[PDB]
């Protein structure tokens, strides 16, 4: 049975926690929680990975970091990164499109200017958004009438903006009705009302955004 | 005949370019030189382009952004990607690793505290430069026998790591060997001495490191 290492918090390994729920796919998780970064430091070298860093993934044998080698590689095991290279790229583009706000959101959340650096990546986000916003005009997903990987990324992305700003999908219809499909397909309905389920940080503990015990 | 639309800099882009460059593969550039931001925006929804940014591939109905969607791209067309999940990940692990040196650089680039930001990214870049030094021990580039497209990425970021601290190599002989190897394929040797080679700025213009007209 497989293991997903990563701290107690949404960060980078939400989106492939909520499609390996989508999978139905068995696996064990190690938790570091906040007090426990050297239980992480005294397990980092210790687990045969070459690249030591959080998340990893080890399905014996394969001993994985990186979160998007992860992600995309429990996608493999089912077939799901495409059939030629040409989908195979708009997944990926799908891919690293959704990364542009995840990473943005990110990349400005332990600054100390996080309040003011808000304003410019608010300021952004509207143009992001309506490109998944016109790409789901005639498409149920991302990637037509079948969930991929990137449908996760996103919805993971459209959760934590949504706590930037509370009304950053409110031009923004298919998106709205977006995030509700994915909340209603029943295994990540019944994911998201279980005790597995971490509701929050949305970021490490120390941000000044998404941070701390609770919201 | 396909089309990498990009601005006149190394950035996102100069691993695709090298690894074009290594399968002799034939391609026009739109380049976007320091002062045609507005012929960028005057094109930008005009190409066809559903999530329109820089960089771009055109492949005549495979239409793609995403720097990391269109680098796999034409690693997929020569069928270098991987031939099961297993070595797909690894691959995407490698890839992923160097990204956090490169996006490491290019998230302090353009900040007004470059300076100081810059002395907390070389104290952690030893570890990471040491992950890359070890798999590279018994294995001629980075996925064995023969190159993938990681390799240009990773010869990438030790070329701008090595403007931000010429030094930072010293400690890690088996990664100087490697970026001479990669500038010795025949290819790649002929690129680097042609007028093709973009050798600066690495960052936009704008930058406090790696921008500028000149070195
Ligand atoms: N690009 C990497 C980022 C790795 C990273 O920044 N990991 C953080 C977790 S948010 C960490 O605290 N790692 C523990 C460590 O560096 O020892 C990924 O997608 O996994
Ligand atoms: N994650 C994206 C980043 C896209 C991006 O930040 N592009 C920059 C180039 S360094 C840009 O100036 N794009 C033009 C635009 O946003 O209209 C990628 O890998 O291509």
């Amino acid at each position: 049975s497989p293991i997903l290492g990563y701290w107690k918090i949404k960060g980078l390994v939400q989106p492939t926690r909520l499609l390996l729920e989508y999978l139905e796919e068995k696996y064990e998780e190690h938790l570091y929680e906040r007090d426990e970064g050297d239980k992480w430091r005294n397990k980092k070298f210790e687990l045969g990975l070459e690249f030591p860093n959080l998340p990893y993934y080890i399905d014996g044998d394969v001993k994985l970091t990186q979160s998007m080698a992860i992600i995309r590689y429990i996608a493999d095991k089912h077939n799901m990164l495409g059939g030629c290279p040409k989908e195979r790229a708009e997944i990926s583009m799908l891919e690293g499109a959704v990364l542009d706000i995840r990473y943005g959101v990110s990349r400005i959340a332990y600054s100390k200017d996080f309040e003011t650096l808000k304003v410019d990546f608010l300021s952004k986000l509207p143009e992001m958004l309506k490109m998944f916003e016109d790409r789901l005009c005639h498409k149920t997903y991302l990637n037509g009438d079948h969930v991929t990987h990137p449908d996760f990324m996103l919805y993971d992305a459209l959760d934590v903006v949504l706590y930037m700003d509370p009304m950053c999908l409110d031009a923004f219809p298919k998106l709205v009705c977006f995030k509700k499909r994915i909340e209603a397909i029943p295994q990540i309905d019944k994911y998201l009302k279980s005790s597995k389920y971490i509701a929050w940080p949305l970021q490490g503990w120390q941000a000044t955004f998404g941070g701390g015990d609770h919201p």
